[PDB]
């Protein structure tokens, strides 16, 4: 009862909406549309009625590796925003949205690697990562504004 596809600009007013009400790390316009452009292939809109209810916002970098059995210097894909509207959750979207973003981030912009911030108290998130085989690489202390901590979570790709 939903589809995927590749995000286009005129979602970007939907995602905001599901960004402000999702989560409190509430990004400007713009953010969206430039990454929207530079790693398009990687960001994906989730779609139930022809509305948009889930998004993934992806960024590609260069820089050290997360991960043991990586080399030092690596390209990897950060997923810096995933958000699934409330009434549509567990409905196995927000697995979907990493799986194509993933897959795009292997094979369109070569990252090795994929890894996020997530808070340590954010249980749903924590079990969806590790669902899909991410780890727990580093807990970053006092993360977030409020003093909150993050674990880094990450995994390889081949
Ligand atoms: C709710 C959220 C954690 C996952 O969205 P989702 O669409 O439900 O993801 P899925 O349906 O694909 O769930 C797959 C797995 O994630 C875990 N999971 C998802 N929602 C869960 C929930 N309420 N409670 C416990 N585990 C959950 C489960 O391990 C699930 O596996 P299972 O259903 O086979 O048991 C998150 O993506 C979201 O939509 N909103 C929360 C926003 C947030 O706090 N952080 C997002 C970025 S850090």
């Amino acid at each position: 009862d939903f589809t995927l596809r590749n995000a286009r600009m005129d979602d970007i007013d939907q995602i905001i909406k599901i960004n402000r009400l999702t989560l409190p790390e509430n990004y400007p316009y713009y953010f969206f549309v430039e990454h929207l452009k530079e790693y398009g292939l990687a960001f994906f809109v989730a779609i139930v009625d022809n509305s948009v209810v889930g998004y993934i916002m992806p960024r590609i970098e260069w820089g050290f590796s997360n991960i043991k059995q990586l080399p030092s210097l690596v390209r990897k894909g950060h997923v810096v925003s995933i958000a699934v509207l409330e009434e549509y959750r567990r409905k196995g979207i927000a697995t979907t949205l990493l799986e194509a973003s993933m897959k795009s981030m292997k094979n369109d912009y070569n990252a090795e690697e994929i890894y996020l911030e997530v808070r340590v108290s954010n249980y749903p998130a924590i079990a969806l990562y590790e669902k899909l085989n991410f780890k727990k690489v580093k807990v970053l202390k006092g993360y977030y504004a409020d003093g909150e901590d993050a674990y880094l979570m990450a995994r390889p790709l081949h």
